[PDB]
RNA sequence: GGAAAUUAGGUGCGCUUGGCGUUUUAGAGCUAGAAAUAGCAAGUUAAAAUAAGGCUAGUCCGUUAUCAACUUGAAAAAGUG
DNA sequence: CAATCTCAGCCAAGCGCACCTAATTTCC
DNA sequence: TGAGATTG
């Protein structure tokens, strides 16, 4: 008889066996191996450490990166093709000399200078095109004949960089104002705007934020403000988007933006409400943005142009060039001692940094700057600096603007230029731009032909696809079907049908009519309230639902109760406020179609369905048009368009064929039928479904992976899957340990940035409106900090005060929670408050008052609307005009701290218990002989905290171990003492619940003073109340958990892992002269070209063998730990003879050869235990078992801050002599294993030093010197104020002659190998 | 313990794309001096690689998951205290 | 040799499906 | 946190 404790955690699975005494017992293992030892004596308790499992998500971004890599190579590739015939002509090896411009000239099979292949013409080539942005421009604009080489390579830069896809249709870049402005005064006849005078180009244009041009251009219109229409008008032609509700008296907000999709549908949802006679200011407003859209990246006349990319470029360039000779020559007038240090030191961030060392655009303005403000005459010089447009170079990070509509225009432009003189170019012109402009659909995916696992798409013809075949060759029809029918939901009922589209017009009958079905009414005279009737409910949805996008209580009775039912008074159950269902999809159509008679026609339903699908199915409006052309006769040729344009995304859960397709066998009705109309019954959804007297359920129940396959699939963090898996493998071990017994129960416990929080806090005070960003600047690293934080997504206010807080104040306000923390357990941002003082929130027993929320409420949603907080932050912020916290609702929280309720806990529990519970009973009922046991983490560190059974994790990993022991300890002691609780532990009013669960652990306790100011006694043996088995004896078993948690010997087990990943750090270094960087390709030797540092070593291996010695090559036995890198794992594993001999190794003992992976375990003497790293590199491998009277002790003296405190207090007075006994352990432990004596004399020196510190802080620093002692990898730690740097074992020659030790899982199992018996 | 709907927030898997960076080479450095050097001039660009590579030869695949030892089995697996 | 210093690929866009949690209505 | 280089 025994039970078993697990803790499963990130990194860690705990375990313990325990029996009915909680016990945990020890047992004889036999040892393996060829040592001395024959067996060892173990006690069944341990911890299983692993490194975390990793999520697919980084492997998911470089197998993206590889095949866009790929695909750029053969756009060059098909345009050197198109080339290759012609350019024979000109030059038969301009494209060798391309391919071979990384060899150095040794290597180089052609001349070194690459375009013309010698210097004088190579020489001018430069000296007339400094940039390619130059040739480019010559190109488009020059009508001569051009060099075929120079063609290419302006061609070839266009292709290979090409810009961007998020623009749809086509661009011509056109640089009016005073039409619009012309248009708004006759739209607004008695109103009037005069912009004579009115710069709009600079003004718009100008490099500032555009909250600051839109107060430039409003300056200049007197009588006119910001958030006027016109004003708000300017920011829907900048690209942003303001609110017009004020500026038409609007009710509902409404906001536009041009480059939106849905902005034909906004400005018609505005324009039907404002009045079509205003089409004309947003049509004017949409004809200036098309000549200032490119503003940004288009700084040149395009008049004067046909490339004003590359002319903006050429402006780079000419500044650059103007303002680097005069910043030379004033250095050099003002600065001289300071002229080599910015443009000869490398190593500095001045200009020659900025250009040839690593220095980037920010931060050499960072070093030239105050150089600039203490020089004369740099007026113009800091104005460039601070608007980072000061000698600028021209590829750039923030050339991710570009769309590639602009390149393809200068390309357009270069081949109508060339195709006058050279055929080739005319023919292909349209296959080149082809090259540009293709883009793989990412519904159709990679390209392959049976041997990619990633791969849907299906051919049209079996060839080889192309830029320009691709629509031939693919099946992008059936490719996009597959694309989403392989990813969607089948219909769990009906197993082999898909579900409907979320937006599919029936799915949406069916939401309304199952929500209405249950709808009751009651008035003055009806006996009771009565359901709805088909009649009535047919009534509501043609009345109401058909005409309202939704339908509100109110609507329901005065437009339907009151006009049709003549009912002054009525009450209603079943909908609250609104009905929760809506007919969106109908009333899209309607709009579109205006053809109401064609939506109420059932004969219209299958083509109905049909659009919705390819609606839904498909994204691309050609694909989606040509799909729909089958009804192109039902419908006009502008309704069409429109109807292309209506795409909707997202799946129902349920099939056509459940909901109006399967009919109840003596009715004939379907069930969407019953939910129109069933009698006086009304059954919905769930009723029809399981009703006997129906046979849907009959029809339901005729239409109905391994265990790694199992877990894999479960939602979760692949980090806590990894845990499970080991769990699994732990239990089945124990089993196997314990004479394949199965225990009595099982008790399982689970364990519960910055980048994002200045995208909310940016995207959030956009949405305001406000300067707080201005007012004070961020860094992303700041925001780390909560009340920083909190100030910020607060908008700088009290959340519980309409005041202003002060940013320099945040020390002295409060965070407080929105419900009370000793409620429930959320320390998240969705929990928390910045306020000025918690005391204003109101009462502390509640939500905050109904006052806060009557004062806040509308601070509260701004907040809201501005995704400042989330809808559940606001829901808890004004719970206060809803009653509050119930005492229903105080019962549910403090049962949820005791229940988990998590659905990968459930799976965990749900699959030991199908493994451990196999047999049937008489009645086929599952035979539950393994119960198995959830908590949750608080209940077993309430009973530390309670008991002072205390934790200090920094100590050693026993901590994983001991969590499992009191799990089982607490679990079974539980469920033995309450049986009836396993219906909420084992799988398988409200003050009375309220009061019950606060004191479902009280039974341990000898004396109680609960809440209501009482004491209790209860006695020293706790026994069951209806059998007499005794469940804990308040004097002998907590004497047990106390031998437990201080047996020194814990096995604590490090999983042995093959390093997987990357081949290496992937930073390219220079050529050196060194044998240790990885040469990037086959023949690209490091010396010459650089290459790769630091390659991973997958595992080691033990090599006996010879090698050879001096000039001689005498051979020499050996016995090495040769470290096998991940690139070089499957050609070892292929051959490792001809592998080790290439290495140099000769008669190598084949059979001696042993595999040693990471954190493979080795003992040498005095009990010292080393880890290896890698091949060079060995880690910790002991754990300190300090005794519990100093765990205990630590605890106490480090937490210093009921009033038996001073009991506390006092315990850790008489007993101040553990701190030097503390220390003592960790010396004689350093001394013994590691061996690391210039750290630990630093250590007992800083500790000497400090010894007049308050007692509490000396606690908290001995605290850190644990990470000297911990299990595995040195890391550095500071004890008070002094650093201590870490001591990495570098040399892996001792474990040569130790012992080696193989553990299974849980360490219970040893094979032990004396390597100083091999060589 | 489940189901549908509504509202909101998260996570996973997969696909298609943009911009940098880095590396080697190309962009004639000049003058004085035997040289060491010194005084100047110059700098913004491009090509090519971006896991070595692989066979299945595709505009495909190559960094996740999973792994003590021993025995029998190539392998899959099973077994051993 | 040791002690000590030094270094580590990054930023961005769009799209699809499937899960999960947490409040609400109605049900099994 | 392994490992390359520099300094002692
Ligand atoms: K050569
Ligand atoms: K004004
Ligand atoms: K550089
Ligand atoms: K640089
Ligand atoms: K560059
Ligand atoms: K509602
Ligand atoms: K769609
Ligand atoms: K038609
Ligand atoms: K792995
Ligand atoms: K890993
Ligand atoms: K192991
Ligand atoms: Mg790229
Ligand atoms: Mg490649
Ligand atoms: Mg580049």
């Amino acid at each position: 008889k025994y039970s078993i404790g697990l803790a499963i955690g990130t990194n860690s699975v705990g375990w313990a066996v325990i029996t009915d005494e909680y016990k945990v017992p020890s047992k004889k293992f036999k040892v393996l191996g060829n040592t001395d030892r024959h067996s060892i004596k173990k006690n069944l308790i341990g911890a299983l450490l692993f490194d975390s499992g990793e999520t697919a998500e980084a492997t998911r971004l470089k197998r993206t990166a590889r095949r866009r890599y790929t695909r750029r190579k053969n756009r060059i590739l098909y345009l050197q093709e198109i080339f290759s015939n012609e350019m024979a002509k000109v030059d038969d090896s301009f494209f060798h000399r391309l391919e071979e411009s990384f060899l150095v000239e040794e290597d180089k099979k052609h001349e070194r200078h690459p375009i013309f292949g010698n210097i004088v013409d190579e020489v001018a080539y430069h000296e007339k095109y400094p940039t390619i942005y130059h040739l480019r421009k010559k190109l488009v604009d020059s009508t001569d004949k051009a060099d075929l080489r120079l063609i290419y390579l302006a061609l070839a830069h266009m292709i290979k960089f090409r810009g961007h896809f998020l623009i749809e249709g086509d661009l011509n870049p056109d640089n009016l104002f005073i039409q619009l402005v012309q248009t708004y005064n006759q739209l607004f006849e008695e109103n009037p705007i005069n912009a004579s005078g009115v710069d709009a180009k600079a003004i718009l244009s100008a490099r500032l934020s555009k909250s600051r041009r839109l107060e430039n251009l409003i300056a200049q219109l007197p009588g006119e403000k910001k958030n006027g229409l016109f004003g708000n008008l300017i920011a829907l032609s900048l690209g942003l988007t303001p609110n017009f509700k004020s500026n038409f008296d609007l009710a509902e907000d409404a906001k536009l933006q041009l480059s939106k999709d849905t902005y034909d549908d906004d400005l018609d949802n505005l324009l039907a409400q404002i009045g079509d006679q205003y089409a004309d200011l947003f049509l004017a407003a949409k004809n200036l943005s098309d000549a200032i859209l490119l503003s940004d990246i288009l700084r040149v006349n395009t008049e004067i142009t046909k490339a004003p990319l590359s002319a903006s470029m050429i402006k780079r360039y000419d500044e650059h060039h103007q303002d680097l000779t005069l910043l030379k020559a004033l250095v050099r007038q003002q600065l001289p001692e300071k002229y080599k240090e910015i443009f000869f030191d490398q190593s500095k961030n001045g200009y020659a940094g900025y250009i040839d060392g690593g220095a980037s655009q920010e931060e050499f303005y960072k070093f030239i700057k105050p150089i600039l403000e203490k020089m004369d005459g740099t007026e113009e010089l800091l104005v460039k600096l601070n608007r980072e447009d000061l000698l600028r170079k021209q590829r750039t990070f923030d050339n991710g603007s570009i769309p590639h509509q602009i390149h393809l225009g200068e390309l357009h432009a270069i081949l109508r230029r060339q195709e006058d003189f050279y055929p080739f170019l005319k023919d292909n012109r349209e296959k080149i731009e082809k090259i540009l402009t293709f883009r793989i659909p990412y519904y159709v995916g990679p390209l392959a032909r049976g041997n990619s696992r990633f791969a849907w798409m299906t051919r049209k013809s079996e060839e080889t696809i192309t830029p320009w075949n691709f629509e031939e060759v693919v099946d992008k029809g059936a490719s996009a079907q597959s694309f989403i029918e392989r990813m969607t939901n089948f219909d769990k009922n009906l197993p082999n049908e898909k579900v409907l589209p979320k937006h599919s017009l029936l799915y949406e009958y069916f939401t309304v009519y199952n929500e209405l079905t249950k709808v009751k009414y009651v008035t003055e005279g009806m006996r009771k309230p009565a359901f709805l009737s088909g009649e009535q409910k047919k009534a509501i949805v043609d009345l109401l639902f058909k005409t309202n996008r939704k339908v509100t209580v109110k609507q329901l009775k005065e437009d339907y109760f009151k006009k049709i039912e003549e009912f002054d008074s009525v009450e209603i159950s079943g909908v609250e406020d609104r009905f929760n269902a809506s007919l969106g999809t109908y009333h899209d159509l309607l709009k579109i179609i205006k053809d109401k008679d064609f939506l109420d026609n059932e004969e219209n339903e299958d083509i109905l369905e049909d659009i919705v699908l390819t609606l839904t199915l498909f994204e691309d409006r050609e694909m989606i048009e040509e799909r729909l052309k089958t009804y192109a006769h039902l419908f006009d040729d502008k309704v069409m368009k429109q109807l292309k344009r209506r795409r909707y995304t997202g799946w129902g859960r349920l099939s056509r064929k459940l909901i109006n397709g399967i009919r109840d066998k003596q009715s004939g009705k379907t069930i969407l039928d019953f939910l129109k109309s069933d009698g006086f019954a009304n059954r919905n959804f769930m009723q029809l479904i399981h009703d006997d007297s129906l046979t849907f359920k009959e029809d339901i129940q005729k239409a109905q992976d391994s265990l790694h396959e199992h877990i894999a699939n479960l939602a979760g963090s692949p980090a806590i899957k990894k845990g499970i898996l080991q769990t699994v493998k732990v239990v089945d071990e124990l089993v196997k340990v314990m004479g394949r017994h199965k225990p009595e129960n099982i008790v399982i416990e689970m364990a519960r940035n910055s980048r994002e929080r200045m995208k909310r806090i940016e995207e959030g005070i956009k949405e305001l409106g406000s300067q707080i960003l201005k007012e004070h600047p961020v860094e992303n690293t700041q925001l780390q900090n909560e009340k920083l934080y909190l100030y910020y997504l607060q908008n700088g206010r009290d959340m519980y005060v309409d005041q202003e807080l002060d940013i320099n104040r945040l020390s002295d306000y409060d965070v407080d929670a929105i419900v009370p923390q000793s409620f429930l357990k959320d320390d998240s941002i969705d929990n928390k408050v910045l306020t000025r003082s918690d005391k204003n929130r109101g009462k502390s027993d509640n939500v905050p008052s109904e006052e806060v929320v009557k004062k806040m409420k509308n601070y509260w949603r701004q907040l809201l609307n501005a995704k400042l907080i989330t809808q559940r932050k606001f829901d808890n912020l004004t719970k206060a005009e809803r009653g509050g916290l119930s005492e229903l609702d105080k019962a549910g929280f403090i049962k949820r701290q005791l229940v988990e309720t998590r659905q990968i806990t459930k799976h965990v529990a749900q699959i030991l218990d199908s493994r451990m519970n196999t047999k049937y009973d008489e009645n086929d009922k599952l035979i539950r002989e393994v119960k198995v046991i959830t908590l949750k983490s608080k209940l077993v560190s309430d009973f530390r905290k309670d008991f002072q059974f205390y934790k200090v994790r920094e100590i050693n990993n026993y901590h994983h171990a001991h969590d499992a022991y009191l799990n089982a300890v607490v679990g079974t002691a539980l469920i033995k003492k309450y049986p009836k609780l396993e219906s909420e532990f084992v799988y398988g009013k409200a003050t009375a619940k309220y009061f019950f669960y606060s004191n479902i652990m009280n039974f341990f306790k000898t004396e109680i003073t609960l809440a209501n100011g009482e004491i209790r006694k209860r006695p020293l043996i706790e026994t069951n109340g209806e059998t007499g088995e005794i469940v804990w004896d308040k004097g002998r078993d907590f004497a047990t958990v106390r031998k437990v948690l201080s047996m020194p010997q814990v096995n604590i087990v490090k999983k042995t892992e093959v390093q997987t990943g990357g081949f290496s750090k992937e930073s390219i270094l220079p050529k050196r002269n060194s044998d240790k960087l990885i040469a990037r390709k086959k023949d690209w030797d490091p010396k010459k070209y650089g290459g790769f540092e630091s390659p991973t070593v997958a595992y080691s291996v033990l090599v006996v063998a010879k090698v050879e010695k001096g000039k001689s090559k005498k051979l020499k036995s050996v016995k090495e730990l040769l470290g096998i890198t991940i690139m070089e794992r499957s050609s070892f594993e292929k051959n490792p003879i001809d592998f080790l001999e290439a290495k140099g190794y000769k008669e190598v003992k084949k059979d001696l050869i042993i595999k040693l992976p990471k954190y493979s375990l080795f003992e040498l003497e005095n009990g010292r235990k080393r880890m290896l790293a890698s091949a060079g590199e060995l880690q910790k491998g002991n754990e300190l078992a300090l005794p519990s009277k100093y765990v205990n002790f630590l605890y106490l003296a480090s937490h210093y801050e009921p009033e038996d405190n001073e009991q506390k207090q006092l315990f850790v007075e008489q007993h101040k002599h553990y701190l030097d006994e503390i220390i003592e352990q960790i010396s004689e432990f350093s001394k013994r294993v590691i061996l690391a004596d210039a750290n630990l004399d630093k250590v007992l020196s800083a500790y000497n030093k400090h010894r007049d510190k308050p007692i509490r802080e000396q606690a908290e620093n001995i605290i850190h010197l644990f990470t000297l002692t911990n299990l595995g990898a040195p890391a550095a730690f500071k004890y008070f104020d002094t650093t201590i740097d870490r001591k990495q074992y570098r040399s892996t020659k001792e474990v040569l002659d130790a012992t080696l030790i193989h553990q299974s899982i849980t360490g219970l199992y040893e094979t032990r190998i004396d390597l100083s018996q091999l060589g």
